[PDB]
C-alpha cells in the first residue's frame, strides 16, 4: 500500500524486535546464516537486516535471503547474508531493540580463552 522498491519475494516488515535463536552459521559458500524469532509485532512480515558499512561498522556484506519473512511473528527465521570480511557484525531488526551479530572477523575464529587459574 505504500511500499514501492523491493518488488518481488516482499510482504510487510517485521519492525519489532528480534531474539537470536541460533548464532550466525555458515552456508559453506562464503555466505552465514543467522537464526533468529522476530520479537514485537508483525505476523507475515519481512526481517530487518543492515550489513553493509558507513552506519553499519562494517565495509559491504550482502544479504541472500535480503529480508526474510517470519509467518508467526514467532517462526524462528533464519537470514542467509555474504559477509565482506573483517569484525562483520550483522544487524537484525531494526534501531529499537536490532539484534547484532559478529562473524568473519579477520582470520581467527571464535577466540576461545580465558585465564582462571
Amino acid at each position: 500500500m505504500d511500499k514501492l522498491q523491493l518488488k518481488g519475494m516482499s510482504y510487510s516488515m517485521c519492525t519489532g524486535k528480534f531474539k537470536v535463536v541460533k548464532e550466525i552459521a555458515e552456508t559453506q559458500h562464503g555466505t552465514i546464516v543467522i537464526r533468529v524469532q522476530y520479537e514485537g509485532d508483525g505476523s507475515p512480515c519481512k526481517i530487518p537486516f543492515e550489513i553493509m558499512d558507513l552506519e553499519k561498522r562494517h565495509v559491504l556484506g550482502r544479504l541472500i535471503t535480503v529480508n526474510p519473512i517470519v509467518t508467526e511473528k514467532d517462526s524462528p527465521v533464519n537470514i542467509e547474508a555474504e559477509p565482506p570480511f573483517g569484525d562483520s557484525y550483522i544487524i537484525i531488526g531494526v534501531e529499537p531493540g536490532q539484534l547484532k551479530l559478529n562473524w568473519f572477523k579477520k582470520g581467527s575464529s571464535l577466540e576461545h580463552h580465558h585465564h582462571h587459574h
